């Protein structure tokens, strides 16, 4: 194993959601400590590819940034996480998106586990699996943003 680390915090002014999705488990990792303290969540990653997805808003401007990187994590230890996606749009338009009926679920997911204020977000016990692969999910993501946007 390899201990990793992500931020998850909800503030008055601005808020940084960051989960950690499994590529292999098809579903997003159980964290094993969240620090509402310094609003963070603590992973314990078997060492293989993650899906890191990032949620940047301030508030008062209105202002969402959402990113995805992939994370990859060797046997020797070591964590390498690079971007593939990134967007900016309006934070009105991301919650927006919550209630959007046909759009990719994770995305829809994602989203909707974002921190309560001054909390952390948090992930739950899980065998559950989406249908498609890493690539079909991400470009099916990218693909519906573009559209909402
Ligand atoms: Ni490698």
């Amino acid at each position: 194993v390899v201990e990793y680390e992500v931020v998850s915090k909800n503030l008055t002014s601005k808020m940084s959601h960051e989960l950690l999705f499994s590529v292999k488990k098809r579903w997003f990792v159980k964290p094993f400590r969240h620090d509402r303290q310094l609003g963070k969540l603590h992973y314990k990653l078997l060492p293989g590819n993650y899906i890191k997805f990032g949620l940047y808003v301030l508030k008062n401007q209105d202002y969402a940034r959402f990113e995805i990187a992939w994370v990859h994590v060797d046997k020797d230890g070591k964590i390498e996480a690079r971007t593939v996606y990134s967007i900016e749009t309006y934070w009105h338009i991301f919650i927006d998106i919550e209630n959007d009926l046909n759009c990719p679920y994770v995305l829809a997911k994602f989203i909707e586990m974002r921190p309560e204020f001054h909390k952390t977000a948090w992930v739950e016990e899980s065998n559950y699996s989406i249908a498609e692969d890493d690539i079909q999910m991400v470009e099916s993501i990218k693909r519906y943003l573009e559209r909402k946007i």
